[PDB]
């Protein structure tokens, strides 16, 4: 198994949101993406809305 070719763009963070939006939908992708772009870690990331932190009533 492979999957890559040439220098296309290689987004791991991109992933990481993904990962998370299934276990936590509610919350959208820009803003996952940005706090991961912070916490840098799905973990981190969620330990901000398992406990409820980033609100964004959009």
């Amino acid at each position: 198994g492979s999957s890559g070719s040439s220098g296309a763009s290689n987004s791991q963070l991109n992933a990481m949101a993904h990962q998370i939006q299934e276990m936590f939908p509610q919350v959208p992708y820009h803003l996952v993406l940005q706090d991961l772009q912070l916490t840098r870690s799905v973990e981190i990331t969620t330990d901000n809305i398992l406990e409820g932190r980033i609100q964004v009533p959009f």
